[PDB]
């Protein structure tokens, strides 16, 4: 997935947006731009407006401006995006007919969404044991342990959706940027894998706070609060808020408190596993391609649907893949996620990408492992010895907050 | 104008919730939506969690944050946090993090074009009378309103407003100033991130 990185940025056409107005500058030194032609889009939230193409007459190094038309302008709310593409209508030597040199994507006008949640007459029911809170609405069911503090199982029916409860997740099986050149004869103390290590991020374990439930007017609100604590050094402290409303939705929002003398953690965000085994899998975000934080230039917003095993990446020496940043909207199988979070969704735990050695050594686990973040480090890549993750993505806050809708 | 999309007030085991949204709307255009959580527990403390939501095309907002007039005029401030000196999120290596106590009349800074001034960032506790907040945040507080500093030209014909202007800001714009002809708020300082979300504890 890199190579599409590297296509982006080193692409001969420089785009530059100002209001109504596209210019093109060439980046070719010798060659008129006789076999390109610029074909633009524009979409609201994935679902598209309008497009056009218009052929490319650009000088060596020369600029072209390109006057969009009267763009729509859509009331219904949701991001405007405007793509650009360039495309080689003719077959070359090296190429096909229809190749793209060049894109780029920009955001347009927003109609921020003021419309009111429509107020649902029916009310979750929760019912309180001394081992779980339970929450009921329909045929829909959820179940919070008492004991851990999480939410253990959910039910649509009588179909158990989970495998493993829905958990706060600091770590990442480490890249070959983590690692650098530390093995187990000679520790690397840089390394961002020894510093996890050291710091006791893979062996932190939660500890339940508090836990609350609370029935309001239209939904029940649960309350959690956990401390990530290695050899009585409290490492995170996530503070969570679970509201299941009437319509069946459960919005979580994640508040995390990250000690500043613990190395930062590779992501904040949340995992389980769910029950289901979907074939595809549908996203409104950046993609088709995995992309980090640091990596996500030649990503573009849409919606993009794949299959499940496009969504891993077979790296030869197994770590942390298949991420997609930007992402508004998660859809498998009957599971609808909605916020800005990055997601990888894979049949392959984090902590069996962490211990296998080779990518033919990996088995697909029962169930299909979500990671959902609301925050993630930088993969870096400069070198591979040095640390190399730049300090602006690297998660330095101290707090975090992201939210999430769970519905289906 | 802010209008108000929902208000809800609900009974907890140990707190009362409060729960509002407001919409910033200009000819039509929503340009922010405030969410906001009012939690009065049995200690008296009030937490006030609060998201915005910015839309992508308008502008960057030059702060994010909350207003009163308080009704007290205490003589002196006392706050944890960076000082003493005013400092904004591009101009604040200078400021220490410490416990600063100052009286009301060092949090103004009497520059001769009245603006925004005074602010201090880094903040995790200020005092002021009775009252407390917590949290971190960035503050200033004087006895001049911003809608006064706007529309007074010189310093002279600022005259103090009734008890004490407070603006607690999650967060706020850096000042720039590469130069003053230019738009020159480097784009780490600008508000861009379109959500935001900070935390306060008002108490006594």
């Amino acid at each position: 997935p890199a190579l599409t990185e590297a296509k982006h940025q080193q692409q001969f056409f420089q785009f530059r947006l100002s209001g109504q107005t596209i210019e093109v500058t060439s980046e070719y030194l010798f060659r008129h731009s006789d076999n390109e032609l610029l074909h633009w889009m524009v979409a609201l939230d994935g679902k598209p407006l309008a497009s056009g193409e218009v052929p490319l007459d650009v000088a060596p190094q020369g600029k072209q401006l390109i006057e969009l038309p009267e763009l729509p302008q859509p009331e219904s709310a949701g991001q405007l995006w405007l793509t650009v593409r360039v495309v080689q209508p003719n077959a070359t030597a090296w190429s096909e007919a229809g190749h793209i040199s060049a894109w780029q994507q920009w955001r347009l006008a927003e109609n921020l969404s003021v419309t009111l949640p429509a107020a649902s007459h029916a009310i979750p029911h929760l019912t309180t044991s001394e081992m779980d809170f339970c929450i009921e609405l329909g045929n829909k069911r959820w179940q919070f342990n008492r004991q851990s503090g999480f939410l253990s199982q959910m039910w649509i029916g009588d179909k158990k959706q989970l495998l493993t409860p829905l958990r706060d997740q600091f770590t990442r099986a480490p890249l070959d940027n983590d690692i650098g050149v530390s093995e187990a004869t000679r520790i690397d103390p840089n390394a961002w894998v020894e510093r996890w290590k050291a710091a006791g991020h893979y062996q932190a374990e939660a500890a339940l706070l508090q836990c609350t439930a609370d029935t309001l007017a239209d939904a029940v609100l649960i309350t959690t609060a956990h401390a990530w604590q290695h050899q009585g050094k409290t490492l995170f402290i996530s503070r969570k808020t679970y509201r299941i409303d009437g319509s069946g939705q459960m919005a979580i929002t994640v508040d995390v408190v990250v000690a500043s003398d613990t190395p930062h953690p590779a992501r904040i965000g949340l995992n389980c596993q769910l029950a289901q085994v979907a074939e595809r899998v549908n996203w409104l975000g950046l993609g088709p391609q995995e992309n980090y934080p640091d990596r996500l230039t030649a990503a573009c917003f849409d919606r993009w649907d794949l299959p499940l095993s496009d969504m891993y990446t077979p790296y030869v020496f197994p770590s942390e893949n298949g991420l997609r940043c930007g992402t508004r909207e998660l859809n498998y199988g009957p599971h609808q996620w909605r916020g800005d979070f990055q997601f990888n969704i894979s049949r392959y735990s984090q902590q069996q990408l962490m211990e296998t050695s080779h990518r033919h050594l990996l088995h697909a686990e029962e169930g299909t492992w979500l990671n959902i973040d609301g925050f993630h480090m930088g993969i870096g890549g400069d070198d591979s010895w040095s640390p190399s993750v730049s300090a602006e993505f690297q998660l330095s806050a101290g707090r975090y907050h992201y939210q999430l809708v769970w519905c289906q």
